[PDB]
């Protein structure tokens, strides 16, 4: 199993604000969707309401620490370690966020999908800090931009 990080970030990592996004990107967004399309994606409950609903033809997998929680068209877990765990014979898990989950997925990241929004907006959530000396680019497009890091 490779563990993917897919992120929407500007040049100081932020990610999202009052729950939201601080942008809409519609360039962003149809990027995340063939990158997503038919794998696992793994979410924070907190980002499965911001989506609003399941996205559609993906196992929607959602981490809370409410056990009577249940959630329509979603797989729950109870940790990122059984989701991971129940994801063994996967052969790729996308990791969609956000700022809790990115943060406990890092360190166990394989790869990273990046896009880099070229500007400074107002929030109160970040993409975790990462050793750009522990990361290589394997593809860089200068649109924003994306980018792609394999450990
Ligand atoms: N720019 C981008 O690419 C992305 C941005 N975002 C943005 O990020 C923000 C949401 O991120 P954030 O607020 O950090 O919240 P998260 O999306 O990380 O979700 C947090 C919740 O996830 C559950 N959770 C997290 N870790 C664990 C664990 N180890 N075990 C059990 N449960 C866990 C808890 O749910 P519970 O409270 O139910 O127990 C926690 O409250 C929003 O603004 C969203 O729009 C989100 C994804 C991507
Ligand atoms: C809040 N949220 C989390 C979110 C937003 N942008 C991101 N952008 C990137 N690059 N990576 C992410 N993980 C990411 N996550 C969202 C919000 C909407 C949709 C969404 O409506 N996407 C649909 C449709 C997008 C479209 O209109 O074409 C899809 O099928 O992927 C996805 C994630």
């Amino acid at each position: 199993m490779i563990i993917t990080l897919i992120a929407a970030m500007d040049k100081n990592r932020l990610i999202g604000r009052n729950n939201e996004l601080p942008w809409h990107l519609p360039a962003d967004l149809a990027h995340f969707k063939s990158i997503t399309l038919g794998k696992p994606i793994v979410m924070g409950r907190r980002t499965f309401d911001s989506i609003g609903k399941p996205l559609p033809h993906r196992r929607n997998i959602v981490i809370t620490q409410q056990k009577n929680l249940i959630i329509e068209g979603c797989d729950i877990f109870y940790s990122l370690d059984d989701a991971l765990s129940a994801l063994t014979k996967e052969p790729e898990v996308i990791i969609i966020g956000g700022a809790r989950i990115f943060k406990e997925a890092l360190p166990k990241a394989d790869k990273m999908i990046l896009t880099i929004i070229n500007h400074s907006f107002e929030g109160d959530v970040y993409f975790p800090e990462w050793n750009d000396k522990e990361w290589k680019i394997t593809s860089q497009i200068k649109h924003f931009q994306f980018l792609e890091l394999r450990r």
